[PDB]
Order: C-alpha cells, then structure tokens, then sequence
C-alpha cells in the first residue's frame, strides 16, 4: 500500500467517484514521494549544489514539479489565479540541449523554505480541484483530469531523474534515509549467454481511446518484421563489464563510435560514472552510500559505453553483437510473456516502481521466461532514436513534450529501473535520452542481422517548404478543394480515350499532382527548380509520409504529418522526381502524352522558350495543360518576355491571347477553366487566387 | 446635298434594316470624305511632309483611320483575319504628349496605303451586310465598334484638315469640293451681353440615342451665377488691336505656361496669319488670301488667354475664357437646336454643310449671340475630366483617360469641318493648351471661380490596393472590411457617449467617415502621408480615382464617389499623418479608439497600447482588429504581443493583449472578421482578422 499507489491508474473505472479518490490518493502519494526524495540531501545548503553540469541545481527541480501544475492549469484555463508568478517563471523550464559542452550560475534561487511553503500551497489547490471539479467518464484529452494526471506523471519522471542527480551528488552532501534503502544482497557475477529469441510481426502504438494516461509519443501505429535473433540472458553486470574495463576498454579507441569517442575524450572517462576508484579496485555508489562492488548487479552506463562494450565483445566472440532496437525489446518482452501492470499482484514481479529496493539488485533475481530483467532493475539502452509513430498528435497543453526530442539524438531506453514509477512502468511508454546522459540505465546486448531503417528526423520548418507541403498535402481552406489534386483530376478527365504512356509534371513542388497523375498514366515525371521541393517530393514517394510545421502565430507552429493514402502508395513505382530548370530541360525528358505545368509560366524567366521547347517533347495529339494566375512581375520575368499584361499597337494583350500567339503553329486550345486555390501563410493569413487552366492539344 | 449623311446617326430607328443601310451609307460617305481630303495634297510626295512637329506626316493618318477599323475588329473578336499586320502596326497609334516619336524613316508608299484602305472598305462593307442587327444597339453590340471606327475617322477628317492648313502652300492644291467662303467685310465691334446663371446638368445616360465616347457619359451638376459673354467670336480685326498693341511683346498678359510656349515658338502672330510687308494675310486650307477681318481668329488657349488678360486691363473688368458649364448655359439660353431638329441645312457653319473654312462672325445668329455653335471651336478654361459614372469601353479603354491630366482644355461648339459625333451637344473634345485647331474663342465676364480636382488616376501599388480595399467592390462575397468594422464599433457603443472618436491606421479613411455617422467628431490618423492625402481628397472633393492591376501593366480605371449619407458627415472628420507609437498629446479624450489591422504592423505595439490608454475617456471603448501576422519586418521579436513561447508555454496574441491591457481595460468580446485585399484580377489576400473589443475601467 505504501508504494502500490505509485502504479499508473486504470482510468476506466466503474464509478467516477471511486476514480476521484484514486486520483486524490495518487496525487498526494506522488507529491509525498518527491518531497521525501530530497530528505536524502544532508541540509538545505545542498539543494543549491549542481551535481550534473548539464542540469540545474536540486532546488530548481524541487519547485519545478509543483510549478508545472500551476503553469499547466493556468494555460488550460482550469484555474485563473497564480500562486507566485515570480517563482512560476524561475521554476518553469528545465534544460535539455546538452551537447556535453553549460550554464554558469547567474540564477537567484529562492530559499529552500520558500519553496517548501510554495509546494504546500500547490498541494491544496490541486486537492481542492480534485474535490470540486466534475468527473465525466471516460477521461479524454480535453478533460481537466488529463492535466492533473499530466502533472502527476511529470512529477514521477522527476522522481527518477532527480534520484540520479542525488546519486551524482558528493557523498558528503547526502544523507541515507531508511525510506530509500538499498538492496543488501550481492554475490558472484553469473556467466552471461545469448539465448534464442524468435522474430515476427511487431505491432506497437497506442490508440487514442486506450485506458491509461499516456504522453503524445506513445500514440500511433508502427509495424515491422524482425528476424530470429539472440539476446543476452541477463543484463550486463558490473562483473561482466569489469572484464571490458580491465581489457583497456576505455583505453582502446577501436571500440568507440565517432560520437562516443568524442564524448569519452572530452570527459576523460576511464570508468563508469558510479564506479569509485579505490586503490587498485573499484567501489560502487548507490543513491547515498558507497559500498563494495556488487558484481552481479547491472552496470550503469550511457549509450556510448554500452556500445563500446558491444564492439569490444564482438571482437572476442567473433560475432556481430550490438544493442537492441526498440522493436527487438518489444519482441523479447512478448516472447517472455512479461505481464502488464494491470495483472500484477501485491508485489511487482520486477525491481521496479520502488516496490522492492531503492537501488539495483542482482541480475539473477527477477526472471521472465528464459530471460532476466526484461523489465525493472535498470533501463536498457537501445539503438533506436525516439521518433513519432504514424498518427502522432501533440497535446495542446504540452505541445513540445516530445517533439524537440525527435532529432535522432535521443536514444530510446526500455524496461524501467527500480525507481521508475507510474507511466514509466507501462509497456507503451517511451523514454529517451542523449547518448551521453547518465541514468539508472544499463544494457542487454543482442546478436541480430536486422538492419533498422531510420528516417529523417524532426519536422521540416522552412517557411517555403512548409507552405507547399500544406498546399499539396494539407487541409482545405475556405472550402476550396486541393489544387494539385483537382488539376491532376482534370488532366485525367481531358485525356479519356487518349494515350497515357508518359506524363510530365513541371513545377511539381511536393508532388501531389505527380502522384495523382500516376494513377492513370503509366510513367509520370515530376520536375521542379527547387532541390528542396524535390527532396520532400521524393521522401513522400519513398517513405510514404512527410512531417512539417505550419505557422499559427509568429513562431508558434502546428505539427503536421501527411501520410500517403493507399491509392497513391500503389503507383509510387511509376513516379520519378528530379530537379530541373523548365527553361533548359535535359533532352532525355521527351515523348510525353501529357505535360502539366501548374502555376509556373508566370514564374519562368523565359516562358516563351519553355513553350517552344516543351512542344518538341509532346507526342502528336498530346495534351499541354497550363495553369497560372498571370502574376507577371519583373522579379521572375523581364517585361519583354511576358506573355500578357502589356499593351502593343495600342491594344491590350491578355495572357490567354499571348498563349494562343506562341502556340499558334503547333497547338490548339481545347478549353479554359477557372480554378481557385488557397495557400496558407499563418492561421489567419492566406493567399486566395483564381488561376486559369488552359488545355491545349498537339497538332498532328 | 449628300452632306446630311455626315450627321450623327440616330440609333433608335423604327426598323433594324433601315439602320443597316444608314450605317452602310454613313461608312462609305465618311470613308469617301476622308480620302477626298488628301486630294488637297499637291502630289504623293506631300504625304510625307510633317506640317506639325508634334504630329506624324500625312501618310500616317491616311492609313491610320483604316487600320483603326481592323485593330478594333480584331480586338473585339468580330473578325479573325488581318489584312496586313505589318501596316496595321505602322499606322496603329498616333501621338499625343505634344508638349511644345517616329522620325524621318521609311513609310509605306501612298499607293500601297490606297490599296489597303480599299481592302478595309470591303471588309467593313461585308460586315455591315452580314452581321445581325439587334435593337437597341448596346456597347456590347458589334455595330458599336463599326460606329466607333466611323466616328474616329471623322475626328481625323478635322484634325488632318488642320495639318493640311499648316502645310507649306506649295504642297497643297485647292479643290472645288473644299471651297472656302468668299465673303468678308469689316469687323463688327464686339460687346458683352447678359447670360443668366442657374442649374447646370450635363452628362449622357447609358441608354441615350447617339453613339458617344466614354467621356460623354455620367452626371455633372453645378450652379453658376449671372455673367456676360461676348456677342460674337473674337474676329481677326478684334484680335488685331491686341497684336498691334504688342500683345506678343508684352509678358504681363501671358500665364506661366503660355509665356514659356510663346518664347519657345518665338510667336509674334497667330498661326494662320502670313506676315506680308507691314500687313497680315490669311491662310485657309489651301489658299493665302487677304485678311477677312470679320472672320474669327485662329488661336490656341495661350493666345486666347493673353488676349483676355490684355482686354481685362483695358476695360478695367475681369475678362476670361468661359468654363464648359458656362458655354452649355449660353447654349440653353440662346435655344440652340440639337442636330435631330435641323432642317435640310444646318443652322450654323458646321458639318461641312456650308464652307471648308470659317465665315464672317455676323452670319449665323443664335438668339442675341452669334456662332454659339459652328464656325470655329471655342476655347474654355476647363481641363477635360470624367463625369461621375464615367466608364471606359473595353475596346478603347484609353481613348480619353490619358487626357485627364489637367493639361487638355475643353473646346466647344465645333467648326466648319466638325462632323458626326463632334456636332452633338454631349460630345466633349479637348486639346493641350498650346495646340492649334480651327479654334477661336469667345470671352466672358464672370466672378464664378470653377473648382478643379486632382487630375489622373492614382497608380502607386499600395495606394491603389487600399483605395480598392476601402472603396472598391466585394471579392469572394466578403463584405467591405473598413465599413463592417466601423458598423460594429457603432454596435458595441450603443447607450454610450459618442462625442469624439479616433481611427488609427485609417488608410483611405472608409472607416473614419463611416464612424462619423454616429460620432460627432472623428479623427483619422495614418503613418502614410500618401494615404492621408487620398483620405483628405475623398473628404473635400467627394471623389477619388485610382487604377487597379488586372494583368501585368494593364489596369482597371475605378472611380470612388462619396455616398450621400457620408457626404453629410464630412465636416466632422479630420485626417492627419501620425505615428501611432508616438502620438501628439493633442489627440486625446476619445469615447472610442479604433485601430484596424495595425498592431502587428507597429514597431512597438506595447508602447502604443500604453499611450492610447491615457487618451480614452472613462468607460470608453478600445477596439482592435488584427490577423496577428507578426514579422520582424515590422516588429522586433522582443516586442511581439503573441506568437512566441515564454516560461515554456505558448503566448497567443489575444492572451498577450489581455496581459498588456490588464491594468486599464476589460475584454468584452472577440469576433472573426474576414477581409480580402486585391493584388491583381486573379490574386488576392484572404485573411481572418480577430476583433477584440475592450472597455476602460471606470475608475
Ligand atoms: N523532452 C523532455 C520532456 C520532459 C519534461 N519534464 C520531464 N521530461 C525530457 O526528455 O526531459
Ligand atoms: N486622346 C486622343 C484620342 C484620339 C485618338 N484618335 C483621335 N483622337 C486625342 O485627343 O487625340
Ligand atoms: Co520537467
Ligand atoms: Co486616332
């Protein structure tokens, strides 16, 4: 009962008032646990120590978890009065961004007693909210209870991450507390071995209507197939890692990847971060105690050290050994039939959720099938940088919880440690760290031929690429249907009963019309002057999805993911994208039954030359289709080379009349059509234009 | 005889096929007359003489009136086949801009041009026979283009006869078809006769009978007082006193424009006076004869104006040239009959129905006056201008708009050779003040000071867009934005004081004038001096004119006239240039301050919200609209009100407004308001502004 309340709450309870008391007790117990964590600091002066250079002092996180409640309840408009706006700014945002290179004090921290009194006032506000706020089932993302739970599961994250910081604090500044006792059993390190793990269909990703609270990075759908592989029986113990250290592992550059080698030489690292050099031997550092080395406990390493061990072990065993991917750990868990939190008894079946120890335990204590410590004890590093599943959607109250970590620099860790609580002990939760950062994290190694495919990280934010991604793959504005798609549908319309072997899409941009044309034309080529546009158009064709940000106001953005629909995914093999200047096309681009050029002719420096060159490249009786708003400007075209918008012989020359004039000898005008299109700039500013489509047929 | 066919055709005929034959005869007769004019050139070589340095040689206008038909029939898609595109470009456009192009280069041969005109004649003759005729004739009818080509040629019949009259006497040949008047005597003494004032109302309705150019349509009303006009036109003999008194030698009589022209041409005598020993001889179209002292004199405006200034000094009275309204008043007072009421012979020396020259000023009487119409054109002091309701014809959109430059003064009455549309009362012709025509002048005595507005059309891209934004049409069905915002301001101020209001970022002031309908005093402020000038111009003059882009350099001529309900509240409005971030302290004590689409265009919007609060009365309303397009082009990121993250949470713009306006204002409501800004005929900005309505704390 003392630590069982730290398990994540099942939210689909039969009674709403029974769920109220569970959330009330889940909040106070989490608040109590975090405040009890700092009782391991010797005195109030130790709150202002910075144990990890890449993080704040303890005092910041002491108030940060309470301030986080107020800032989210104010932003969600659940409450309207702040408790202390001064403190709520100073404890606002933590620090990531640690390239292992640095804040220099210059912070005026409140006193420890000041922060204690503030935290107590946050507790009554939330307690009053839990008492007075209506509870409507089921709990949705819009429900105010989601924000309260967000503060709870965020505080539980800081329970673990501050315990690492305490474990990194000078031993003279910490005080052992019986509420945070260590494991007292340790012995000989067992001999690890590689055991068989079967492959199969991996299917992870949380649906929107699943039961527990979850962060945004948990939701989506991800499927892949991994082969049969081998995983180590135990986590890598201190003793197993001791062989690597005694074989000059930190001295031999052959084992260290280029990033880890750079980190190792900067830190001048010679041994794991919680190994204390003692004469010719090594001692071990728990949260608040220095004890003799427990050789059968797991080792604590960042990614670089664990990877260096795997490269060293590969040379000894003569076999390719590496860290697992996230999918391989999920396969291992399912193969071992690890039970979810909802099926646990009075005690957790792993060293987890603070239900057994406030430190690691022997790697031989908790078994799961043929394996040990599949969950619990310490985190297990992976080689998969955290990434959003297909269907990922941010929560509006914390839109940047995970999206800044989608940078191919935060490697996923699985299993959870002895102190991982709440959301962290769910199977669907996904936590990641910079590959140099230290936690209660070790590693299990695998032997696998599986080569995981990593995609481009982050979201594209170049304003020009963002707009045209939205223009071809975004939503409809003012009820105007998709312009690249509508144009392509008209191309398919006016070519019924006509040849459809080859088609060319000049000015294809992000290639929506190109893929739409490929549904009826056997070979379609997309050309655009922008190498950036072609890169995104090819990425959508290969990967089947693109990610980008569109502006709402100023620097604020919305995160968008455009996924290729099933009907367009079939025809990706009929599409090619190339960078090309429409006024000097390579001779290889010829023999087309249809050439489409959308919003292009009024953007070319010599549109007459393009019309003269593209005619020689269309088959007899082929179709040339042009759309343009006729925005003639000296920015793109010299006035002498405009097709319209000027007076000659005292009569106005309209652009459509100039098009007949340049296409008189070789083309015939079928029809003209007016087509609206909308290009989004911000959430409130758009371009709304009426382009003219002109449909031409080649003279036989 | 057959000269009646040159009268303008009444288009509301009983039968459509009777109008066809009238137009058929009107075309051939006009085509015949223009070609008969150049028989007064002695040989083909004279076609390449340039009599007037500000115009082309005769050969150009010889083929121009035929090329005009083809170019208009091609542009209006009435025909699709050109006769000679090479010549249709050489004879395409004449030249104006003749302030005191195509030099001495190779023109087509005279025989080449003859054969071309003949092929043009059968194309038009074919069209007149085969085109369907639907009554009534409209601007969209193909018969309007044919009438346009006919009436354009009649203009060149008169203007080319001037050029012939300016041609060296050795290169012209008198023709019996163009005989002069042979009667002349002593000049009578002119006198000023009474002309009554009253209500002047001119302007052609769209559904009126005759063919007319664009500058004839619209409505113009004014009131002029009683005045006096000279009984006769100024004769050579009357003008001779001015010339013998050193008129061309005395600078006191010449206005600045005319003095500069006279020194440039070294003018010592009228243009058609030939100095012979100590006397002067006279030049008709093709003959040099003794001075007909009782014929009217041929002068430009500068010479006519200098005569009036000289006569003002002699008589001790303010004598000037009439304004166009005054000539129309003299015409109505003398009961001059319209062309539709004429008998077999015109009641004036006009329409080539009497002479190919001027005649004595004592010949044609109209009431107590002579030559109210006919004989020679009569100069005015009115630069030509479009009436309210002026609309161009798409086939010839620049026929008159380039003359709306305050430099082309109107001339009225017509001359002996004015034909067709020129002899209608509603027709309006104008020339640059230095230009020479068969034009004389009557003088007047009047204290009436005519008001002249700003000429031309505004073409600066920004001023055009915001003129269209405040005073143009609706696009995508979106209601006028400055007007809608002002109406909402009135809405949310019901039961509140309405003494003084301020419109910051007023642009062309549509919202400012709209606010004046319920606010006793409205002040409009804007950073752009160009905008404030146009806003004040709309307030004083009641109308503004600007061009909006269709494609490239092509434009659309727009006229925004102040509506009747806003003209009443004009006296309550002030327009001043001002920087909203550093306002002068005199702008204060407002019951409403409205700022449309401004805060995200200011360098320091927070400072503006702090300054403007001090200047609103207790319980007054502050209303802001903005799309929140925050950009470092206008505002440093540090001074944004929204669109940024702080303390790890997003700050939306409306929440930043509440934060800055917390101490002094209360948010009443917010509304989304769409607006459209036109860039071209096909490109627009379509945005959704948020209107935030704030009320100041009572204490
Ligand atoms: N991206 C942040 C999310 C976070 C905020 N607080 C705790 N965790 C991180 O990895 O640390
Ligand atoms: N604005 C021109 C109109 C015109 C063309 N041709 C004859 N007239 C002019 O006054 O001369
Ligand atoms: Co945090
Ligand atoms: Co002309």
């Amino acid at each position: 009962f003392n630590k069982i309340l730290l398990r994540p709450l099942l939210l689909k309870q039969k009674n709403p008032e029974n769920l109220r008391q569970l959330i009330k007790k889940s909040f106070h117990r989490t608040f109590d646990t975090f405040e009890s964590l700092f009782s391991m600091l010797r005195n109030d002066e130790a709150f202002y120590n910075r144990p990890e250079p890449l993080r704040h002092p303890h005092i910041f996180y002491f108030g940060h978890t309470a301030v986080f409640f107020i800032n989210k309840l104010i932003l969600s408009k659940i409450i309207d009065t702040r408790i202390n706006a001064k403190m709520e700014s100073i404890f606002a945002i933590g620090v990531d961004e640690m390239s292992w290179d640095l804040n220099d004090d210059h912070y005026e921290w409140p006193s420890v007693e000041e922060t204690r009194l503030y935290r107590n006032r946050v507790r009554e506000v939330v307690d009053n909210l839990i008492n007075t706020l209506p509870l409507e089932l089921p709990i949705t993302w819009d429900s105010p209870w989601w924000i309260i739970l967000m503060g709870i599961e965020h505080e539980r994250i800081h329970i673990e991450t501050s315990s690492v910081l305490i474990r990194q604090t000078d031993i003279s500044l910490v005080l052992p507390q019986p509420e945070w006792s260590k494991c007292n059993v340790s012995g000989k390190a067992p001999e690890n071995e590689l055991l068989f793990v079967p492959g199969g269909e991996i299917e992870i990703g949380k649906y929107k209507s699943d039961d527990y609270y979850g962060w945004d990075n948990e939701y989506g759908k991800h499927k892949t197939v991994i082969p049969d592989f081998k995983a180590s029986k135990y986590l890598v113990s201190n003793g197993e890692f001791m062989e690597f250290v005694k074989d000059g592992g930190y001295e031999n550059d052959l084992w260290w990847e280029e990033e880890g080698l750079a980190w190792r030489n900067f830190k001048k690292a010679k041994h794991p971060i919680f190994w204390i050099p003692f004469k010719n031997e090594y001692r071990y550092r728990t949260l608040t105690e220095i004890v003799d080395m427990p050789l059968d406990w797991p080792v604590d390493v960042n990614y670089h050290e664990a990877k260096a061990f795997c490269n060293w072990l590969s040379a000894k065993k003569g076999k390719p050994i590496r860290l697992p991917v996230e999918d391989e750990w999920y396969r291992l868990k399912e193969y071992c039939n690890v039970p979810d939190v909802s099926k646990w008894d009075e005690k957790a079946p792993a060293n987890i959720n603070l239900e057994h120890y406030a430190s690691a335990c022997p790697v031989t204590q908790f078994s799961f099938g043929n394996f040990y410590d599949v969950i619990g004890n310490v985190w297990q590093w992976t080689e998969t940088p955290i990434y959003p599943f297909n269907g990922f959607k941010i929560h509006p109250i914390y839109d940047d919880f995970s999206t800044p970590t989608f940078d191919n620099r935060h490697n996923l860790i699985k299993g959870g440690s002895f102190i991982s609580t709440g959301n962290e002990i769910l199977a669907s939760s996904r936590y990641a760290f910079r590959r140099h950062f230290f936690q209660h994290a070790g590693f299990r190694y695998v032997e696998s031929s599986y080569k995981e495919k990593i995609n481009s990280s982050g979201y594209e934010s170049d304003t020009q690429v963002s707009q045209y991604c939205e223009f071809g793959w975004g939503d409809r504005y003012f009820g105007i249907e998709n312009y690249p798609k509508r144009c392509a549908k008209i191309c398919i319309e006016v070519t019924e009963g006509k040849p459809r072997k080859k088609a060319l899409d000049v000015g294809c941009a992000i290639g929506r019309s190109t893929l739409e044309l490929a549904t009826s034309f056997e070979s379609v080529t997309g050309l655009d002057f922008s190498a950036r546009f072609i890169e995104m158009a090819e990425r959508m064709r290969k990967d089947g999805s693109i990610r980008y940000t569109i502006t709402t106001e100023g620097e604020l953005v919305e995160y968008k993911e455009a996924t290729l629909p099933k009907r367009l995914a079939k025809v990706v093999d009929r599409v090619e994208f190339w960078q090309a200047d429409a006024c000097n096309l390579k001779p290889i681009f010829t023999g087309y039954d249809l050439v489409f050029a959308g919003n292009l002719i009024d953007r070319l420096y010599d549109p007459a030359k393009f019309l003269n060159d593209i005619g020689k490249r269309i088959n007899s009786g082929g179709m040339l289709i042009l759309t343009s708003p006729y925005t003639w400007l000296e920015e793109f075209t010299p006035k002498q080379k405009w097709l319209g918008g000027f007076k000659q012989d005292g009569e106005p020359v309209k652009s459509i009349d100039g098009l007949k004039s340049h296409l008189k000898d070789s083309f015939k005008l079928i029809e003209t059509r007016d087509i609206e299109f909308v290009i989004r700039e911000t959430a409130r500013k758009f371009q709304h234009s009426v382009a003219q489509m002109s449909i031409w047929e080649k003279i036989l």
